[PDB]
């Protein structure tokens, strides 16, 4: 299987900080990632870093509200 962990897994299990800090993004971020339920995978590399990767879905509307 892929090494493509949820943010929730990887947050719940090896943290909230410890995620923010490898993909050099702010807590607030991942606060927000989970709140409002983002589907993201984060994928962790040979070197120790982790980089989280976005859902493409289907391209039906074009306006943002949350």
């Amino acid at each position: 299987m892929e090494q493509r962990i949820t943010l929730k897994d990887y947050a719940m299990r090896f943290g909230q900080t410890k995620t923010a800090k490898d993909l050099g993004v702010q807590q607030s971020a991942i606060n927000k990632w989970i709140h409002a339920g983002r589907k993201i995978f984060l994928t962790i590399n040979a070197d120790g870093s982790v980089y989280a990767e976005e859902v493409k879905p289907d391209p039906s509307n074009k306006k943002t509200t949350a």
